[PDB]
């Protein structure tokens, strides 16, 4: 029962599409297929499909549009076929880049990338991520390849063992005396429940930056005193825009990133 | 809303001419028509001097009310008064997402009423409804017209060069476009120091708000002690004045036209870490900012209206040294 | 910690002695063995290695009073340095006296000659806090900001921020903050935000009270990519929404005071008329009593 | 122990750089310390001082890339003991003024003139007084004195600008020169993530490029490359033909940074820089901050510094050498 309009639109031929615990009337966010575009050009979805037209769109913050929300890909907006509306929420893949890889990159590698590139992070960076799944071992691919040196806690041995796998300078399952409190640039949380930013907050440096990419409590609580007095920094980040897409597959096409992925959905993995 | 419009088109064989029997354009998904209710006229005379298209209706300086809707459009609704975004980005490259939509590579050719078409008519077709930015309700469509370049300029300089109230600046020609860069200079809060060949200028200027202004800057200056400098010449003298008096890790912006190249001294640029940015034009979300400056009255630009058919006695006025009602 | 004989030490190498021309007195009344922490005075003698002051300069004392080697202080930010924790001007380390040493020159600013020593005192703290904080928020002509609280520093905040040439609301809960807050160019004051205030509208929001009630506040009024500022220390703890803040990607920064830069900016925007301190003068021997009635609840001359 | 004469190299405007074995060695006061020279480095900026009249000062022993052991305190100083390795900061800043308190270090006023070997004494000597000991940067275990020396300019000056240039994984940036400078800049660029293309018209220079991690090295820039193309150009000889190239292939919004010093005045067209927005940012040296940020680069390995070291009293030799373009990477001496 498909669609087939095209005026200001496209029509994508899905290649690959990846797998929303939190959610649980539209067909449900991670694409890549086939055909400023023309027939035959292949293209990955920017989840967030952003209005175009207001400031924050105009903007480079295509990720938080007013007018969009509900309106997200898979998320209020798994198929053979999509009309893309808003073909400006495009990213060309690289050819030498596969449309699983590509799509495993629309959520798993933007996410962590958008708030890396956020966080500003350099190889003089001293960096902590707590949570190795899904988005954290991307994250510690992305991170590397901005030069950081990376730290790993995870509670999961086999989460360990693969973030040794995939670069990480050092992993823990809980931060060892010898390290210093206030030593760490950026704290990237993917868990964040309260005791895994309290980790965050003693071990970020001063005028650091605390990232609670993770949604694992509805409220989190900073110490004010701490903050105040240190200049911690807490950014909230969501997703990733349009342009950040077309950066994170130059990355994968470039090897400098390779996600891992792999329909009985109900029984990453693309 | 009719079938049938009057505006001017221009030619490059041919230049500027009226035409009474244009078409109004119904707007396909994605665009809208606006109705022009002001439109702004140096840049156009230069057309004479030979610059960026081939058949379009020229006036690039537009404020209007949207008439008609396509599909798919939901920022815009009949009867939204909006002001137009002159570079009029293409909204799907890096640049445009981005927030430099004013460089776009695929607009190149494509800018309004240089290129595609603009104001000097009726009824314009908006291909892209993202390069539009909504009038305040206190302010004129004239008003609109006149900040759309005129103002838009240098408060994209200005903005870029982070200008603040611990600011000291130094602005070389207070004309059309550094007038209004003294108003939105002192806007940021900044102390503002106007250099001017013109006494009539430097009287505009001290009238405008500039906290100093001169003819020559006078020895009790330090060189080496300007936060910024905007030097809305550009020729030789006038950079090198901008070099002499930017401090360290200051800015030079060379927002004038008055030579093809510039040079600068490269120990003096290095050792001091000297930085000379370019800017052009504005970009969408600089109108928005522009616009609430004039809503709040922190900025008010000079405007004088006439009828559109009257458009080409005033070109040639100019050309000797405005905005239009259709 | 009391008051007639104190000695007067020669500087060393790298150091000065400053003449202490005014100091200013809350946190005073919140180190270990010579107080006052907002101070200004004339340079009286330099030790032999001194390059930037001279015998006459008029400076004003950066707080935080910084070690000026390590990676914060070069840096920009000697506000934060570790190795300067218990060692802040009047708070750890020795304005409540005639003669100060200064350790550490780098942290002094020189006073503009139309600044007079009163005001610039009552600028150290007061004024450069807020400064601090609305400059990291990156303020600008078109910013539409809440400021929760106009006592001593959201009052100067408000003067600050309209410097920056924002648009500027107050909430407070006493009178007659809303009334000077009014007089001091606040676009819009009020004790409770009204309905018609649309949640999701300020591009920062600062709030010098910093009790859970006046977080959420600043939590349902910025602007996504917004900034909140949670100057005050009203509480321990505080907690944000995590799914409002990662879903429209809000900042919460914190700020401590000010740095050596901030403090020369301070006394500019002072200068030049953009921001009048409110100070009242009395001698520093009146000190005793002016402590009681604050408590109970202005600068001296030595 | 500590001898009370030395020799160095000492630079005088009434006849050049000569050898003096009738130098003072200083006495630490209280605030000060003696550093034993290990190593120092020759720059091309030498050779400017010594042929073109590019004045620092007069009257001064040379050498601004160096690397020592504390060899004695004075009476006040804790962060530094005898024995300790370290690299001076070339600017050399004064750590009270704004733009040292500041971040900004390097472009200290009260410094002008006073920078180790350009203005104050430097390293073609023994054993150097440093009146500033904030002006260091201790030398991690692993790292050379050889390699520090070199990294005191040569990966300094280029860490500094391509940082403040931004330079990220997404960048694709034209290098231009690839000597001392331009071979750590494109290591430390590669280290930030970069696609990094070199020019250099010397052979020697290129095939060094290759081995130092470039992913494309040319002599000019191919048809197949577009005008407008990169993010950031590094010109690291900066006359007006690399100027103009760095100009042509800037992307808009893009960055050129003329870091080198090859003419006294360099011209940009105008319209095109206004058009397409482009930027020149000046660039000097590098900051404290930065020579930390390096050996650490260094010291992890990300960056390996082309050196071969000599004899001091080689010196003039390989000043010769370099005038003439006759070695690639740095040389470094050892007094
Ligand atoms: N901000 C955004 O835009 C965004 C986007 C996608 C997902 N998310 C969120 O990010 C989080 C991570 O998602 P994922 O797909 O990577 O998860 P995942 O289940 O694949 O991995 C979670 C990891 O966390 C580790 N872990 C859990 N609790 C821990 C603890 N207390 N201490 C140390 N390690 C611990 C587990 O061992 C596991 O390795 C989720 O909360 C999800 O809702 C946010
Ligand atoms: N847009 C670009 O901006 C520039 C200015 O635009 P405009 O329309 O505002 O120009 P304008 O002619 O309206 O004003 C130019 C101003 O510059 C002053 N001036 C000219 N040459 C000068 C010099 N050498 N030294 C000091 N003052 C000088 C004039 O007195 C005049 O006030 C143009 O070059 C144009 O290409
Ligand atoms: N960040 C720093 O570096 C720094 C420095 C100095 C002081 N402070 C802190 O800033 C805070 C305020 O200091 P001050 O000198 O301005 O205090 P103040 O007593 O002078 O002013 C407080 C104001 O807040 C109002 N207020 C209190 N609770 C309120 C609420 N729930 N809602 C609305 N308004 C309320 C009061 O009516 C009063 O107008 C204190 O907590 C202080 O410790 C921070
Ligand atoms: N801005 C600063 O702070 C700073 C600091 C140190 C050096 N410098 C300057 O940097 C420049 C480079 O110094 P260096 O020590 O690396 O020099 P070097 O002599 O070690 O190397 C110079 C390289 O440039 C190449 N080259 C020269 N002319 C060229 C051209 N026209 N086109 C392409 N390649 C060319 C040569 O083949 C050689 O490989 C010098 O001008 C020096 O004065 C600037
Ligand atoms: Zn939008
Ligand atoms: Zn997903
Ligand atoms: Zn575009
Ligand atoms: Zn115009
Ligand atoms: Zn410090
Ligand atoms: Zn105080
Ligand atoms: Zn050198
Ligand atoms: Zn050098
Ligand atoms: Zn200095």
């Amino acid at each position: 029962p498909v669609h087939k309009p095209k005026a200001g639109q496209l029509l994508l031929k899905v290649d690959a599409v990846g797998l929303d615990l939190h959610v649980i009337n539209y067909v449900m966010h991670e694409i890549a297929g086939t055909v400023n575009y023309k027939v035959g050009d292949r293209v990955a979805c920017v989840g967030p499909n952003g209005c175009g037209g207001c400031k924050y769109c105009r903007g480079a913050i295509d990720n938080v549009c007013k007018n969009a929300f509900g309106d997200w890909f898979g998320l209020g907006y798994y198929q053979q076929y999509l009309l893309v509306t808003r073909p400006r929420n495009l990213s060309r893949i690289p050819d030498n880049v596969s449309a699983d890889v590509a799509a495993a990159s629309t959520d798993a590698v933007l996410t962590p990338y958008h708030a890396i590139k956020m966080a500003q992070v350099s190889p003089t960076s001293n960096i902590l991520l707590i949570g190795a799944g899904g988005l954290g071992g991307n994250a510690i691919q992305v991170a590397k390849a901005f030069g950081a040196k990376v730290t790993v806690l995870d509670k999961k041995k086999e989460a360990r063992d693969q973030a040794k796998k995939l670069g990480a300078d050092a992993v823990y399952e809980t931060l060892p005396e010898s390290i210093s409190p206030g030593s760490f640039s950026a704290c990237f949380d993917f868990v964040s429940v309260q005791a895994t930013f309290d980790v965050c907050q003693k071990y970020v440096e001063p005028k650091g930056v605390i990232m609670p990419v993770g949604l694992g409590a509805p409220n989190l609580s900073f110490n004010l005193g701490d903050l105040a007095l240190r200049e911690i920094r807490i950014l909230g980040s969501f997703w990733g825009t349009t342009n950040d897409l077309d950066d994170v597959l130059k990355l994968v096409s470039e090897g400098k990133v390779k996600p891992v992925v792999r329909k009985e959905l109900p029984e990453r993995v693309v």
